């Protein structure tokens, strides 16, 4: 059959570059004739061949006339919807894969799995399709709007990885990593360490043995939950990042939190997903990662790397390394994903872009990408270039 | 070349769950710029890699000029028309079969089998296509709306199987199956036991050597007549279902049809098509179906389950097994279909959710499908997100 | 390499059936979302596995701003588009193949051949493309209005052959027939008869040795010109039809040309394209042909068969079979084409059905087909279903 | 796997021939239904089977409301688009490449290389993608806009061959030549000769050793710098073409700058990128060029031929061979391109025809192309038929 998938060197480069705007609302004036679905948490997930695009609608174009509720996160009528990376996603360009309120995808080499969440709040369901077949569900265990990564999760060798969690936005939501193989769940495992506040894990691989995730705390830090989930033995650990960059929004200042690396500090209620991506070398690992510009604002993105060193120990500042997005332009939740080459494989940030004009009007997104690519330092930013009022 | 399709033993679960809606006319509004297809008649079928929708359009779409007439059932202008399940059934997403007023398709493993009938009421013509050539038809024998299940047929080692009715839709109607291979006739097989009426029916595999049938009696019960066609001597035999659960729509209380598993109690005329799939497990068979929740109107779907038995003898009450559509939304035809896992077969539901607003407008509707799939119970309903002035 | 096809004999059957129609105006209504093409001149040519749906467009939607000049036949704009045969020509769905006012198209098992002739009228061009490559030209030798079949062409063994005419539409215009083989011209055959007008014929194979074309001769007669091309010598002659049916539009009364088969008769000026089809059997052959039921005007179609004889010497009434287009509705232009199934070949006749309303809106066309399907007789008419004004 | 492609003796033919018009504005009425983009920088290049036709979008559509600023060529939104050659470049059939405000792309026989260039003026970057994959990028050596054909790349052998320049418009800009192997540049190449300004290069290959290109110089004279490069010995000079037929716009009268080859002569301030394309026969070669009507404004295109002898030294008139576009119609830029045939490559030229309406309203293209096919004389003209106040 097609081998299965396993993470492979990362091809040369040093430095990321704006690679590709989709913005959808670029055509959807009142005076047009395009029909780009409204949606939020875009992700892409690639295969040997080809990325898709990923992207939770309302099931809701512009123009139309259902813009009321397009600013909720979860309701009935929310699908996860793909197209080929590339392609704008309207109502004919876009597959409609299952009714889900929280979602992730990922390819194992031979066949795309699915993954969405749906149900009541106190009672949600993940639900995972291989190809066409839906074939496994989970139940909500902490009976709080069980959720998921809203990014890929990640094969190896036919097994796939994938974050999910359950509890209080503003209280403890422990989460667990389900272990995946043709769409049937194999494993459930419990992550020990600093356990109390994990969500929208976005994750991707150190090396063939280890996946790594930078979280969201919505209730008690600033600081990312880090996973280091050993794929060899199938158990994760969880501790939060030392470095005084702090990654969520909202955040204090930078270096501000006193004490030891497990010191949650302040303005810790309130998260955003963050980017982050791995760039694997021979004898040297690059952990790229993305942040807001505001530190109280879904406002800008800036690119951040630190090689090598340990995130649960390191307390020292990332390298700033560009500006994705000016203070001007929205910049909401970002996540990882690599492009597989012919020999290698070229690690990814994708950015969020929502156009928020509040609970009045439509509400929805464009993804930015930026890639590994060449040598010297980042050029030049994103905007939409959407007026909302059109 | 590609093997002939069998049923094969149905992949591991034992609830259904909410999978997929497809909901054309969230796009139709007049300020929007899409061209969703007035349809009605929704099925689904599926080959080893892929699914298609099928339905009976009224070759018009929303926004449009051609509203009137499209809530009748029979003209010149009706086409059986299918997408890739998954994409939105529009003007160019759509492919054009033939020109039908009802329809049946099926996959054998090799090529798609597409029925279609139309002509007159008083001389109808089944005509059957294998891929793009017109390959057969069959003629009317009682020469009063020659009609088929508007769901799929079913095909064993390349022998499909097709229900087609022929009579009164208020009296006779003695239904009649087809034995088609690469799109032509090659047995016509004459039922025995109660033949006085069957119509609409929803047929699938209980084993290699039986195909069953929950079908639809218009003219003198609200028991659904249940077809049990032995593939190996290609004969067929019908009797009444004797649950207590009657499955038509309009239909008595609950148990209240007193007398032999044969009496046909009271509320018989009328009628609706009504969803049906098999489960097959190694040692027992699982029998699914939908029926409206309203005793007296197309509102609302719920789903009941029995495990082996006799449908034929058995009064017992059917288990209630969840709330696809409450009584507040549409319930109309139902469906089973199964979709091709890669070892087992998916059982699923799919619901018709029409949106009518009498003949002063344009009549047509969404899909629902639930499919089994894990353990415990179905967690939410469906709801089609409509609304119909806009 | 794939091979070549060749005719084969004709599946079995004995009547054609209402098979399918394209309307792409029922989707132009100005309120509508649609992009249908304006066209005329649709033709279906198929290969092993797809049939294609040509037409030439006027490079213009309905609804649009460029109505005036779509009654006009020959301009800088029009071109040959084709989408696949059950999809709505529109703007997005459509291919453009390139500019021609006059075109043909035909496969050759392994290719696609496509023919379209453009450049001003005293100087026009036979242009040739094989695939995507554009391979070879032929000149205007009479210079008035080189054109072609508007229908498609025929292949046997990798060489396929075209008629093309050049002269006056009221006087001379003497075919000849292109010989082309992976798309460049090998051989230029020159009929003898009665050659002084013969244009637009429609022809298929009688055989593996003999492609016959019905024909319109727009000057001197209501009688078709028959061709017999024999393709193991690759000589052509021509000769009226002798059938007292006269198949042309406008003509006189069936029967009422006294005289030798070879007499030209009264109302023989003007003309229409002609269905006609093979039907190969083992030790028959049937031809089908269609006319317009109004003797004068482009209005309803009809069709009518008779097997075997001399079409150049039987004066013999051809046998009515089955009404295709009522007397209310538009019939133009018609044509033969097969669809091949796995084993046999299956004859289909397919109608233009232009919706006029003058040079003052536009002008396009409905493509209605039937096909040789099942026995008894034909059941059943076509109605396009558009309203012009909406 | 596929082999690499070379470049092969072309079909024979002696004269170009009118092939194909893509116009999308003749669908952007504001009364229509369509949305074709707004672009400018049109190219074709073929693979084996397929060709695509790409241009720079100001990702925007017509009808919009984003036309203020689609007369600029640079900004943060323009992107590399294409579509399959004879489809509508819309929102919907189009895909996006990169962000790109100039760029080219060329197949090698197994995969696509798409190149486009961003970043801010002073300091922008060319970015490689290979397929799928962002591969490589290369740096701005002058500080002035680096930028590149807006033609396609060239490749032998699996060796790709790309002209980039930077540098003033007004003043010095000497090109480079990056050769680019599976989206890695594997060799820088600096050219001798008369190097001081060349720009926007239409290069082909003249042999298996030679790649030459016709050049805009922008700031020196209406001759145009004319390469050979030599791929064997990866070296390459420049020397401008000596032909009193000067091919940029503007340009003086033919023959009228006096001197040696060299002499820059008058008006050489401005220019336009020029169609040049190869017909290699066996003992000689044909280089076709066009340039427009108009020696001062984009108007009109006529095409011209000299076979054999040296572009460098012969001061000879070339052939003019017919009129593609009047006066009355825009002529923009213009390249060549090839389509592979089975045996033998086909030479065409395609035209940008601007709609050119000021910055008060939106700015867009068609794209004409011409193919040598056939012999004789070139017949036919293309216009564009549109109405920009539509
Ligand atoms: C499943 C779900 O509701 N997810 C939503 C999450 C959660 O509210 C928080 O992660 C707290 O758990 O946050 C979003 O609100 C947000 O910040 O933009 C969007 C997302 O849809
Ligand atoms: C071929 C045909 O007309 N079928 C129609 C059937 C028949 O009327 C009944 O089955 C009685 O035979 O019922 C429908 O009316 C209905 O209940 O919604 C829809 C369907 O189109
Ligand atoms: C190439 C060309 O102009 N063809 C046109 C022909 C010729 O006028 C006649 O065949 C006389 O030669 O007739 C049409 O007019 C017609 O009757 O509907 C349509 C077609 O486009
Ligand atoms: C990268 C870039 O800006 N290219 C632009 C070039 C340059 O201005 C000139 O070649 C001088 O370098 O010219 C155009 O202006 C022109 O003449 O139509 C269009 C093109 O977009
Ligand atoms: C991972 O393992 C596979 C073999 O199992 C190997 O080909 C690949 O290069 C390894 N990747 C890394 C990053 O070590
Ligand atoms: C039906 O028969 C085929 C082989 O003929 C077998 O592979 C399949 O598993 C059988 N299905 C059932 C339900 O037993
Ligand atoms: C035509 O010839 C081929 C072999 O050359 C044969 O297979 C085919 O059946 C023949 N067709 C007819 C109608 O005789
Ligand atoms: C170029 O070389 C290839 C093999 O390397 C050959 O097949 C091809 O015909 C050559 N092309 C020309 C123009 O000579
Ligand atoms: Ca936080
Ligand atoms: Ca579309
Ligand atoms: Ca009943
Ligand atoms: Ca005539
Ligand atoms: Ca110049």
């Amino acid at each position: 059959e097609p081998e299965w998938t396993y993470p492979r060197l990362s091809c040369q480069g040093s430095t990321f570059q704006k690679a590709l705007l989709i913005s959808p609302h670029r055509f959807g004036e009142a005076r047009g004739n395009s029909a780009p679905l409204i949606i939020r948490e875009p992700f892409i997930a690639c295969g040997p061949k080809e990325c898709k695009h990923f992207a939770l609608t309302h099931y809701a174009a512009q123009p139309g006339g259902y813009y009321n509720g397009t600013r909720e996160d979860r309701n009935k009528l929310r699908h996860l919807i793909s197209v080929k990376l590339g392609k704008i996603p309207t109502v004919e360009n876009s597959i409609f894969h299952m009714a889900a309120w929280s979602g992730s995808a990922c390819h194992d080499g031979r066949e795309w799995t699915y993954i969405g969440v749906d149900g009541p709040d106190s009672n949600a369901l993940i639900k995972i399709k291989y190809g066409e077949a839906y074939t496994d569900t989970y139940h909500s265990y902490a009976n709080n709007i069980l959720r998921t990564q809203e990014s890929a999760c990640n094969c190896i060798g036919g097994d796939c990885y994938l974050m999910i969690t359950d509890g209080s936005a503003s209280g403890i939501s422990k989460c667990r990593f389900l272990k995946i193989r043709e769409g049937r769940i194999i494993k459930e495992i419990f992550p020990t360490g600093r356990v109390e506040h994990t969500e929208e894990c976005t994750c991707g691989f150190a090396s063939n043995k280890t996946i790594e995730c930078a979280c969201r705390d919505n209730s008690y830090t600033a600081k990312r939950p880090f996973v280091k989930l050993n794929v060899e033995t199938d158990t994760a650990e969880i501790r939060l990042m030392c470095t005084e960059t702090y990654l969520d929004t909202p955040r204090p200042d930078d270096g501000s939190i006193t004490g030891p690396c497990e010191s949650n500090g302040d303005k810790g209620r309130g998260g955003i997903k963050g980017g982050f991506v791995h760039q694997r070398m021979a004898s040297k690992i690059g952990r790229w990662y993305s942040r807001t510009m505001s530190k109280t604002e879904r406002m800008g993105m800036e690119l951040y790397v630190r090689y090598d060193g340990d995130p649960w120990t390191d307390s020292d500042a990332l390298a700033h390394s560009g500006v994705m997005v000016s203070m001007k332009e929205p910049g909401w939740y970002s996540f990882g994903f690599e492009i597989k080459d012919k020999k290698c494989d070229v690690p990814c940030i994708g950015i969020e872009m929502v156009h928020d004009g509040g609970k009045k009007t439509w509400h929805s997104a464009a993804t930015a990408i930026y890639c590994l690519m060449g040598s010297g330092q980042l050029l030049w930013d994103t905007v939409t270039g959407v007026d909302m009022a059109l």
